[PDB]
Protein backbone atom coordinates (compact mmCIF):
# COMPACT_ATOMS: atom_id res chain seq x y z
CA UNK A 1 0.00 0.00 0.00
CA UNK A 2 3.00 2.43 -0.68
CA UNK A 3 0.70 5.00 -2.97
CA UNK A 4 -2.10 1.86 -2.66
CA UNK A 5 -2.88 -1.26 -3.40
CA UNK A 6 -3.75 -3.17 -6.92
CA UNK A 7 -5.49 -5.68 -7.41
CA UNK A 8 -3.90 -6.77 -10.52
CA UNK A 9 0.31 -7.87 -10.65
CA UNK A 10 1.47 -4.27 -10.04
CA UNK A 11 1.03 -4.95 -5.99
CA UNK A 12 0.33 -8.26 -4.03
CA UNK A 13 -3.37 -8.86 -3.33
CA UNK A 14 -3.40 -12.64 -2.54
CA UNK A 15 -7.14 -13.35 -4.86
CA UNK A 16 -9.34 -15.91 -5.97
CA UNK A 17 -10.09 -17.78 -2.20
CA UNK A 18 -9.31 -14.20 -0.22
CA UNK A 19 -11.43 -12.44 -2.63
CA UNK A 20 -14.31 -15.14 -1.81
CA UNK A 21 -14.26 -14.43 1.63
CA UNK A 22 -13.93 -10.91 0.97
CA UNK A 23 -16.63 -10.26 -0.96
CA UNK A 24 -18.81 -11.21 1.81
CA UNK A 25 -18.27 -7.96 3.78
CA UNK A 26 -20.09 -5.94 0.65
CA UNK A 27 -23.04 -9.03 0.40
CA UNK A 28 -23.77 -8.29 4.15
CA UNK A 29 -23.50 -4.91 3.83
CA UNK A 30 -25.68 -5.04 1.39
CA UNK A 31 -27.97 -7.55 3.46
CA UNK A 32 -27.91 -4.90 6.28
CA UNK A 33 -29.38 -1.71 4.10
CA UNK A 34 -32.26 -3.85 3.02
CA UNK A 35 -35.79 -1.57 3.25
CA UNK A 36 -34.07 0.27 6.43
CA UNK A 37 -34.23 4.08 5.44
CA UNK A 38 -31.39 5.11 8.38
CA UNK A 39 -29.14 2.95 6.96
CA UNK A 40 -29.10 4.15 3.91
CA UNK A 41 -28.60 7.71 5.10
CA UNK A 42 -25.92 6.93 7.42
CA UNK A 43 -24.11 5.25 4.36
CA UNK A 44 -25.33 8.31 2.21
CA UNK A 45 -22.23 10.39 4.42
CA UNK A 46 -19.51 8.54 2.44
CA UNK A 47 -20.87 9.28 -0.87
CA UNK A 48 -17.75 11.00 -2.14
CA UNK A 49 -15.26 8.32 -0.32
CA UNK A 50 -16.63 5.81 -1.94
CA UNK A 51 -16.41 6.96 -5.61
CA UNK A 52 -12.82 6.43 -5.55
CA UNK A 53 -13.10 2.63 -4.60
CA UNK A 54 -15.81 2.10 -7.65
CA UNK A 55 -13.80 0.10 -10.71
CA UNK A 56 -11.08 -1.59 -8.47
CA UNK A 57 -13.13 -5.51 -9.00
CA UNK A 58 -13.84 -5.19 -4.93
CA UNK A 59 -17.64 -5.04 -5.26
CA UNK A 60 -17.83 -1.37 -4.68
CA UNK A 61 -19.68 -0.80 -7.64
CA UNK A 62 -22.39 -3.68 -6.72
CA UNK A 63 -22.66 -1.84 -3.59
CA UNK A 64 -23.10 1.86 -4.41
CA UNK A 65 -25.86 0.51 -7.39
CA UNK A 66 -27.64 -1.53 -4.02
CA UNK A 67 -27.64 1.38 -1.85
CA UNK A 68 -28.81 3.80 -5.03
CA UNK A 69 -31.29 1.34 -6.36
CA UNK A 70 -33.93 1.30 -3.38
CA UNK A 71 -33.45 5.31 -2.24
CA UNK A 72 -34.70 7.83 -5.03
CA UNK A 73 -34.29 10.72 -2.71
CA UNK A 74 -30.58 9.99 -2.49
CA UNK A 75 -30.55 9.23 -6.38
CA UNK A 76 -32.00 12.68 -7.30
CA UNK A 77 -29.69 14.45 -5.25
CA UNK A 78 -26.36 12.41 -4.82
CA UNK A 79 -25.30 11.64 -8.32
CA UNK A 80 -24.21 14.42 -10.37
CA UNK A 81 -22.42 14.51 -13.80
CA UNK A 82 -19.09 14.16 -13.00
CA UNK A 83 -20.27 11.24 -11.58
CA UNK A 84 -22.03 9.57 -14.38
CA UNK A 85 -18.51 11.17 -16.85
CA UNK A 86 -16.87 9.03 -14.52
CA UNK A 87 -18.42 6.05 -15.10
CA UNK A 88 -18.49 6.25 -18.40
CA UNK A 89 -14.44 6.69 -18.44
CA UNK A 90 -14.27 3.67 -16.30
CA UNK A 91 -15.06 1.27 -18.86
CA UNK A 92 -13.44 2.47 -21.64
CA UNK A 93 -9.95 1.58 -19.91
CA UNK A 94 -11.65 -1.43 -18.27
CA UNK A 95 -12.37 -2.87 -21.74
CA UNK A 96 -15.25 -5.40 -19.66
CA UNK A 97 -18.96 -4.83 -20.64
CA UNK A 98 -20.43 -6.11 -17.49
CA UNK A 99 -20.09 -2.28 -16.48
CA UNK A 100 -22.43 -1.54 -18.67
CA UNK A 101 -25.62 -2.78 -16.78
CA UNK A 102 -25.26 -0.74 -13.79
CA UNK A 103 -25.38 3.12 -15.54
CA UNK A 104 -28.80 1.17 -17.29
CA UNK A 105 -30.54 0.24 -14.15
CA UNK A 106 -29.96 3.88 -12.40
CA UNK A 107 -32.63 5.73 -14.70
CA UNK A 108 -35.18 2.74 -13.80
CA UNK A 109 -36.72 2.44 -10.55
CA UNK A 110 -40.45 0.89 -9.44
CA UNK A 111 -40.90 0.15 -13.45
CA UNK A 112 -40.67 3.91 -14.37
CA UNK A 113 -38.35 6.42 -15.31
CA UNK A 114 -37.10 9.28 -13.51
CA UNK A 115 -36.60 12.76 -16.13
CA UNK A 116 -34.29 14.17 -14.84
CA UNK A 117 -32.02 11.01 -14.09
CA UNK A 118 -32.53 10.39 -17.90
CA UNK A 119 -31.85 14.00 -19.14
CA UNK A 120 -28.35 13.61 -17.20
CA UNK A 121 -27.42 10.50 -18.81
CA UNK A 122 -28.55 10.63 -22.16
CA UNK A 123 -26.16 13.55 -22.99
CA UNK A 124 -23.38 12.00 -21.16
CA UNK A 125 -24.22 8.66 -22.98
CA UNK A 126 -24.36 10.18 -26.51
CA UNK A 127 -21.16 12.73 -26.70
CA UNK A 128 -18.43 10.60 -25.29
CA UNK A 129 -19.55 7.28 -27.19
CA UNK A 130 -18.44 8.36 -30.72
CA UNK A 131 -15.10 9.39 -29.59
CA UNK A 132 -13.60 5.75 -29.77
CA UNK A 133 -15.52 4.02 -26.85
CA UNK A 134 -16.93 0.64 -28.94
CA UNK A 135 -20.23 2.43 -30.37
CA UNK A 136 -20.73 -0.98 -31.95
CA UNK A 137 -23.51 0.09 -33.46
CA UNK A 138 -22.65 1.12 -37.25
CA UNK A 139 -25.79 0.55 -38.34
CA UNK A 140 -25.33 0.17 -42.62
CA UNK A 141 -27.31 -1.98 -44.29
CA UNK A 142 -24.98 -4.23 -47.48
CA UNK A 143 -26.87 -2.45 -49.95
CA UNK A 144 -26.29 0.74 -48.05
CA UNK A 145 -27.60 -11.61 -49.10
CA UNK A 146 -29.02 -8.16 -47.53
CA UNK A 147 -26.77 -8.02 -44.39
CA UNK A 148 -25.75 -5.52 -41.58
CA UNK A 149 -22.14 -5.25 -40.67
CA UNK A 150 -20.84 -4.71 -37.25
CA UNK A 151 -17.84 -2.44 -37.68
CA UNK A 152 -16.12 -1.64 -34.13
CA UNK A 153 -12.88 0.19 -33.39
CA UNK A 154 -11.05 -1.11 -30.64
CA UNK A 155 -8.38 0.95 -28.42
CA UNK A 156 -5.65 0.52 -30.77
CA UNK A 157 -6.74 2.30 -33.45
CA UNK A 158 -7.55 -0.09 -36.21
CA UNK A 159 -11.13 -0.68 -37.68
CA UNK A 160 -12.32 -4.31 -37.20
CA UNK A 161 -14.31 -5.60 -40.22
CA UNK A 162 -16.88 -8.79 -39.73
CA UNK A 163 -20.58 -9.32 -40.54
CA UNK A 164 -22.84 -9.91 -37.93
CA UNK A 165 -23.94 -13.75 -38.46
CA UNK A 166 -20.30 -14.32 -38.61
CA UNK A 167 -19.07 -12.69 -35.36
CA UNK A 168 -21.94 -14.73 -33.94
CA UNK A 169 -20.77 -18.22 -35.16
CA UNK A 170 -17.14 -17.39 -33.93
CA UNK A 171 -18.77 -16.54 -30.19
CA UNK A 172 -20.13 -19.88 -30.07
CA UNK A 173 -16.26 -21.55 -31.47
CA UNK A 174 -14.90 -19.86 -28.43
CA UNK A 175 -13.08 -16.79 -29.48
CA UNK A 176 -13.55 -14.32 -26.90
CA UNK A 177 -13.44 -10.65 -28.23
CA UNK A 178 -16.53 -11.60 -30.41
CA UNK A 179 -17.85 -12.92 -26.66
CA UNK A 180 -17.01 -9.74 -24.82
CA UNK A 181 -18.29 -7.53 -28.69
CA UNK A 182 -21.55 -9.40 -28.36
CA UNK A 183 -22.33 -8.84 -24.67
CA UNK A 184 -21.42 -5.42 -24.81
CA UNK A 185 -23.80 -5.01 -28.10
CA UNK A 186 -26.69 -6.36 -25.69
CA UNK A 187 -25.91 -4.22 -22.90
CA UNK A 188 -25.87 -1.16 -25.13
CA UNK A 189 -28.77 -2.06 -26.86
CA UNK A 190 -30.53 -2.53 -23.24
CA UNK A 191 -29.52 0.55 -22.39
CA UNK A 192 -31.12 2.19 -25.64
CA UNK A 193 -34.29 0.44 -24.39
CA UNK A 194 -34.38 2.69 -21.20
CA UNK A 195 -33.56 6.60 -22.15
CA UNK A 196 -36.78 6.06 -24.53
CA UNK A 197 -39.48 5.03 -21.46
CA UNK A 198 -42.41 7.36 -21.17
CA UNK A 199 -42.48 9.81 -24.03
CA UNK A 200 -38.91 11.74 -23.67
CA UNK A 201 -37.73 13.26 -26.72
CA UNK A 202 -33.98 14.25 -25.62
CA UNK A 203 -32.68 10.51 -27.04
CA UNK A 204 -36.03 9.63 -28.82
CA UNK A 205 -35.65 11.77 -32.18
CA UNK A 206 -31.51 11.33 -32.02
CA UNK A 207 -31.56 7.10 -32.22
CA UNK A 208 -34.71 7.14 -34.63
CA UNK A 209 -32.43 8.64 -37.30
CA UNK A 210 -30.06 5.90 -37.26
CA UNK A 211 -32.94 3.09 -36.26
CA UNK A 212 -35.58 1.89 -38.36
CA UNK A 213 -38.49 -0.89 -38.43
CA UNK A 214 -37.38 -2.79 -41.03
CA UNK A 215 -33.53 -2.02 -39.57
CA UNK A 216 -34.76 -4.18 -36.39
CA UNK A 217 -36.85 -6.38 -38.09
CA UNK A 218 -33.98 -7.47 -40.22
CA UNK A 219 -32.68 -9.30 -37.09
CA UNK A 220 -35.98 -10.43 -36.31
CA UNK A 221 -36.42 -12.58 -39.80
CA UNK A 222 -32.55 -14.60 -38.77
CA UNK A 223 -31.97 -17.29 -36.13
CA UNK A 224 -28.61 -17.51 -36.34
CA UNK A 225 -28.41 -15.09 -33.82
CA UNK A 226 -28.70 -16.14 -29.99
CA UNK A 227 -31.75 -15.46 -28.90
CA UNK A 228 -30.64 -12.81 -26.39
CA UNK A 229 -29.70 -10.71 -28.72
CA UNK A 230 -33.19 -10.67 -30.55
CA UNK A 231 -34.80 -10.28 -26.93
CA UNK A 232 -32.76 -7.10 -26.09
CA UNK A 233 -34.06 -6.29 -30.37
CA UNK A 234 -37.40 -6.56 -29.84
CA UNK A 235 -37.39 -4.42 -26.49
CA UNK A 236 -35.44 -2.01 -28.25
CA UNK A 237 -38.19 -1.90 -30.65
CA UNK A 238 -40.94 -2.12 -28.62
CA UNK A 239 -39.94 0.92 -26.30
CA UNK A 240 -39.08 3.43 -29.34
CA UNK A 241 -40.95 2.43 -32.60
CA UNK A 242 -43.98 1.81 -30.61
CA UNK A 243 -44.73 4.55 -27.73
CA UNK A 244 -44.60 7.76 -30.04
CA UNK A 245 -46.15 10.50 -31.19
CA UNK A 246 -48.90 10.33 -32.82
CA UNK A 247 -49.87 6.47 -32.07
CA UNK A 248 -51.91 6.73 -28.48
CA UNK A 249 -54.18 4.06 -26.78
CA UNK A 250 -57.77 3.49 -28.19
CA UNK A 251 -61.01 3.15 -26.65
CA UNK A 252 -62.45 -0.58 -27.40
CA UNK A 253 -66.42 0.28 -26.96
CA UNK A 254 -67.49 4.07 -28.41
CA UNK A 255 -70.65 5.10 -26.73
CA UNK A 256 -71.46 7.86 -29.41
CA UNK A 257 -71.91 6.65 -32.80
CA UNK A 258 -73.47 8.81 -35.79
CA UNK A 259 -76.66 7.00 -37.55
CA UNK A 260 -76.07 7.52 -41.33
CA UNK A 261 -72.81 6.40 -41.38
CA UNK A 262 -73.81 2.98 -40.09
CA UNK A 263 -74.64 1.03 -42.85
CA UNK A 264 -77.70 -1.34 -42.69
CA UNK A 265 -75.58 -4.00 -43.09
CA UNK A 266 -72.39 -4.54 -41.06
CA UNK A 267 -70.25 -7.79 -41.42
CA UNK A 268 -66.75 -8.74 -40.55
CA UNK A 269 -65.57 -7.59 -43.67
CA UNK A 270 -66.40 -3.66 -43.23
CA UNK A 271 -65.42 -3.95 -39.44
CA UNK A 272 -63.23 -1.11 -39.23
CA UNK A 273 -63.26 1.06 -42.50
CA UNK A 274 -62.70 3.99 -40.42
CA UNK A 275 -58.87 3.49 -40.16
CA UNK A 276 -57.91 5.19 -43.88
CA UNK A 277 -55.15 7.49 -42.18
CA UNK A 278 -53.38 4.79 -40.37
CA UNK A 279 -53.30 2.87 -43.23
CA UNK A 280 -49.30 3.94 -43.66
CA UNK A 281 -48.47 3.46 -40.31
CA UNK A 282 -50.28 -0.23 -40.87
CA UNK A 283 -48.12 -0.66 -43.88
CA UNK A 284 -44.90 0.20 -41.88
CA UNK A 285 -45.59 -2.64 -39.48
CA UNK A 286 -47.34 -4.68 -41.25
CA UNK A 287 -44.62 -7.24 -42.38
CA UNK A 288 -43.80 -6.94 -38.60
CA UNK A 289 -47.91 -7.90 -37.66
CA UNK A 290 -47.29 -11.01 -40.51
CA UNK A 291 -43.86 -12.03 -38.63
CA UNK A 292 -45.81 -12.23 -35.20
CA UNK A 293 -48.08 -14.35 -36.73
CA UNK A 294 -45.61 -17.13 -38.02
CA UNK A 295 -43.42 -16.66 -34.98
CA UNK A 296 -46.67 -18.68 -33.31
CA UNK A 297 -46.34 -20.83 -36.08
CA UNK A 298 -42.96 -21.44 -35.07
CA UNK A 299 -43.50 -22.89 -31.55
CA UNK A 300 -47.10 -24.17 -31.65
CA UNK A 301 -45.18 -27.58 -33.57
CA UNK A 302 -43.26 -27.90 -30.52
CA UNK A 303 -44.56 -30.52 -28.31
CA UNK A 304 -43.40 -28.73 -25.21
CA UNK A 305 -43.50 -24.68 -26.42
CA UNK A 306 -41.60 -23.84 -23.50
CA UNK A 307 -38.68 -26.44 -23.41
CA UNK A 308 -35.42 -24.11 -23.66
CA UNK A 309 -34.77 -21.45 -21.36
CA UNK A 310 -33.29 -19.27 -24.35
CA UNK A 311 -36.14 -19.48 -26.05
CA UNK A 312 -38.30 -18.49 -23.37
CA UNK A 313 -36.38 -16.06 -22.82
CA UNK A 314 -37.16 -15.16 -26.44
CA UNK A 315 -40.72 -15.81 -26.01
CA UNK A 316 -41.51 -12.92 -23.41
CA UNK A 317 -40.86 -9.67 -25.45
CA UNK A 318 -42.36 -11.21 -28.52
CA UNK A 319 -45.32 -11.18 -26.34
CA UNK A 320 -44.89 -8.09 -24.94
CA UNK A 321 -44.25 -6.88 -28.43
CA UNK A 322 -47.83 -8.05 -30.00
CA UNK A 323 -49.60 -7.27 -26.34
CA UNK A 324 -48.68 -3.43 -27.03
CA UNK A 325 -49.35 -3.21 -30.83
CA UNK A 326 -53.15 -5.13 -30.26
CA UNK A 327 -54.55 -2.10 -28.13
CA UNK A 328 -52.21 0.59 -30.28
CA UNK A 329 -55.50 -0.51 -32.72
CA UNK A 330 -53.07 -1.93 -35.03
CA UNK A 331 -55.27 -5.69 -35.74
CA UNK A 332 -58.68 -5.72 -37.39
CA UNK A 333 -61.38 -7.92 -35.67
CA UNK A 334 -60.09 -10.31 -38.63
CA UNK A 335 -56.72 -10.78 -37.28
CA UNK A 336 -57.72 -11.15 -33.82
CA UNK A 337 -59.29 -14.57 -34.57
CA UNK A 338 -56.51 -15.50 -36.61
CA UNK A 339 -54.10 -14.31 -33.52
CA UNK A 340 -56.58 -15.98 -30.84
CA UNK A 341 -56.46 -19.36 -32.58
CA UNK A 342 -52.81 -19.53 -32.84
CA UNK A 343 -53.14 -18.45 -29.19
CA UNK A 344 -54.60 -20.82 -27.72
CA UNK A 345 -53.17 -23.79 -29.52
CA UNK A 346 -49.82 -23.19 -27.73
CA UNK A 347 -52.45 -23.49 -24.52
CA UNK A 348 -53.57 -26.37 -25.92
CA UNK A 349 -49.64 -27.95 -26.03
CA UNK A 350 -49.08 -26.74 -22.60
CA UNK A 351 -51.59 -29.62 -21.14
CA UNK A 352 -49.20 -32.34 -23.18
Amino acid sequence: DGPMLRLEELGDQRHAPFRHICRLCYRVLRHSQQDYRKNQEYIAKQFGFMQKQIGYDVLAEDTITALLHNNRKLLEKHITAAEIDTFVSLVRKNREPRFLDYLSDLCVSMNKSIPVTQELICKAVLNPTNADILIETKLVLSRFEEEVWLFWRDSNKEIRSKSVRELAQDAKEGQKEDRDVLSYYRYQLNLFARMCLDRQYLAINEISGQLDVDLILRCMSDENLPYDLRASFCRLMLHMHVDRDPQEQVTPVKYARLWSEIPSEIAIDDYDSSGASKDEIKERFAQTMEFVEEYLRDVVCQRFPFSDKEKNKLTFEVVNLARNLIYFGFYNFSDLLRLTKILLAILDCVHV
